[PDB]
């Protein structure tokens, strides 16, 4: 039983020479060469089994990733685990190695307009084929865009995915919410479930502006301030766009700020290209609805090198306690075993 920073890490005969990547949510992160197809890998260990939110999105990202099939979304090449429910302590999921990611390369490196734009449409190529299977992925950021040493971008981390439900996206003003603060649209904080599309598109925005400058566009250091940095950019919302936010608390917040003036995107990114500058401002729409949807931002003529809609693939159709969702893991993984 291999050992890494002294855990076990039982991945069997087929995956040997361990070295420690990183620390995910439910476990450690490993490369390890893989002695059947002779390339390394990447396996996360999964320890979920305790805490039925663990489950919960351990189980959601299992079988999401297993019934998507697109060159932009990372697959499961693999499920290691026990071959019985009662020997299944962790779960180990191995996928393609992938030499960086998108927080890494905003850390580190300056990225060419050309390297922004073939980025960003590889996410928006990735973003049409969830969309079309009535998904939401819910946590768009940078750590969650892998990417190899050719700049092959890959979608990861479906733990917060949810089905599409706009008829049950209303809520009340300041509703808790769990995905990543900095990329989370306005409406999260006035009236919104994140159960629509829109809320990924948000995020993609928020990752490009990101792109343009090397810094987090709204880092807002608490869950009112995440809001208050997105106005203090996009400015006050129209008398129009706040007449949609019928929810009193929420309506009467706005109305309660001073005027704001919007921040025009060429003095925020003076170097940017003036056709990402107007996607970029088409994404960060304040009012949902009125935001642009991925089809759209595709065929924007920011990306129209790579537009191509006959070879932007969409998903063949549309997409409980801890002990239950246990044996649902152990149904979900059985597909790998011996
Ligand atoms: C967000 C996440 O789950 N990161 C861990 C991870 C997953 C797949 C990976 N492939 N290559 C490297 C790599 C890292």
């Amino acid at each position: 039983p291999e050992m890494v920073r002294g855990q076990v890490f039982d991945v069997g005969p087929r995956y040997t020479n361990l070295s420690y990547i990183g620390e995910g949510a439910y476990g450690m992160v490993c490369s390890a060469y893989d002695n059947v197809n002779k390339v390394r890998v990447a396996i996360k260990k999964i320890s979920p089994f305790e805490h039925q939110t663990y489950c919960q999105r351990t189980l959601r990202e299992i079988k999401i990733l297993l019934r998507f099939r697109h060159e932009n979304i990372i697959g499961i090449n693999d499920i290691i685990r026990a071959p019985t429910i009662e020997q299944m302590k962790d779960v180990y999921i191995v996928q393609d190695l992938m030499e960086t990611d998108l927080y890494k390369l905003l850390k580190t490196q300056h990225l060419s307009n050309d390297h922004i734009c073939y980025f960003l449409y590889q996410i928006l190529r990735g973003l049409k084929y969830i969309h079309s299977a009535n998904v939401l992925h819910r946590d768009l950021k940078p750590s969650n865009l892998l990417l190899n040493t050719t700049c092959d971008l890959k979608i990861c981390d479906f733990g917060l995915a949810r089905v599409a439900d706009p008829d049950h996206d209303h809520t009340g003003f300041l509703t808790e919410y769990v995905a990543t603060r900095w990329y989370r649209a306005p409406e999260i904080m006035l009236n919104s479930k994140g159960y629509t599309k829109s809320i990924d598109i948000w995020s993609v925005g928020c990752i490009l502006a990101e792109m343009l400058s090397n810094r987090p566009i709204f880092p807002g250091k608490h869950y009112l301030d995440q809001l208050n940095h997105i106005l203090g950019i996009l400015g006050s919302p129209s008398q129009e766009d706040l007449n949609c936010i019928i929810n009193l608390k929420a309506r009467n917040y706005l109305l309660s700020l001073p005027h704001k003036n919007k921040v025009p995107w060429n003095r925020l990114f003076p170097n940017a290209d003036s056709k990402a500058l107007d996607l970029l401002d088409k994404m960060l729409t304040f009012n949902p609805h009125k935001r642009i949807e991925v089809e759209q931002a595709l065929a924007h003529p920011y990306l129209e090198q790579y537009y191509d809609p006959s070879d932007e693939p969409i998903a063949e159709a549309p997409f409980l306690p801890k002990e239950k969702l246990k044996e649902l893991i152990f149904e979900e993984t059985a597909r790998f075993q011996p």
